[PDB]
């Protein structure tokens, strides 16, 4: 398939090249998959989510995405326009509040939970989890991501926005999730990204067009937007076969394009997502 006039993201991820705009990708778009968007919740009612997002479990006294950040970011997972996977089943769990701010104990409770909730969804294809949230290091919050990880939904987080390395955020620094960074439509490292040995790969992160509340759409920045270019490309990937939770992260590595990106520090990975998609 192919989608003309996409967001460079979209067109990014199935291209050899920067300066593209078409998005080509198989049919089966992550039919079959699920992805949990683990944020300040999700506008289900948006035109954009067709009928495939929901609200299974909040902290707050709502689940509606009073702030647009988890909005965003689902609409890049798996919106009709703006998502790299755009048949899958998408999620939101509310860990944080409508000013973007969330307690780290409510952050494990969260992963926690989308750990045993997998168990009460149809997910035949796999199981994946958008996690563009972070704060300082932290043992506890990194052990909830493994947990998250080891109990089979592949997990996909955000490397942080200080310009710094990585291993000092969590859950970024938590070895065995798929820790991700961001590039801008020119292939540079994004100037926010985060870097470090922590990170596994990096995705589009500046400039992103999606999904916003009100039933609208913005162009926002961050490692919190390239976070879901990888979920919603775990979750096409495991439709396909061609890769599991526990192996996803490893294999979007593999068949990554490599050293197109610039200014990555020496020691930090060279690896941008790529779906491999031949029409
Ligand atoms: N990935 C390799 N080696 N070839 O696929 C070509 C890309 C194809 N134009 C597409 O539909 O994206």
């Amino acid at each position: 398939a192919a989608q003309t006039n996409a967001p460079w993201g979209l067109a990014r991820i199935s291209s050899t090249s920067p300066g593209t705009s078409t998005y080509y990708y198989d049919e089966s778009a992550g039919q079959g998959s699920c992805v949990y968007v683990i944020d300040t919740g999700i506008e289900a009612s948006h035109p954009e989510f067709e009928g495939r997002a929901q609200m299974v479990k909040t902290y707050y006294y709502s689940s509606r995405d009073g702030n647009g950040h988890g909005t965003h970011c689902a609409g890049t997972v798996g919106s009709r326009t703006y998502g790299v996977a755009k048949k899958t089943q998408l999620f939101g769990v509310k860990v944080l509040d409508d000013n973007g701010s969330g307690q780290y104990s409510t952050i494990i409770a969260g992963m926690d939970f989308v750990a045993s909730d997998k168990n009460n969804r149809n997910c035949p294809k796999g199981v994946v989890a958008s996690l563009s949230l972070g704060g300082g290091y932290s043992s506890s919050v990194n052990s909830a991501a493994a947990r998250l990880q080891s109990s089979g939904v592949m997990v996909a987080v955000a490397a942080g926005n200080n310009n710094a390395d990585a291993r000092n955020y969590s859950p970024a620094s938590e070895p065995s999730v798929c820790t991700v960074g961001a590039s801008d439509r020119y292939d540079r490292r994004s100037s926010f990204s985060n870097y470090g040995s922590v990170l596994d790969i990096f995705g589009p992160g500046t400039d992103i067009l999606s999904t916003w509340i009100g039933g609208s759409t913005r162009s926002i920045s961050g490692t919190s937007m390239a976070t879901p270019h990888v979920a919603g490309l775990a979750a096409y990937l495991m439709t396909l076969g061609k890769t599991t939770a526990a192996s996803a992260c490893r294999y979007i590595a593999d068949t990554a394009n490599k050293g197109d990106l610039s200014n990555i520090p020496f020691g930090t990975v060279n690896l941008l997502a790529y779906n491999n998609y031949q029409a």
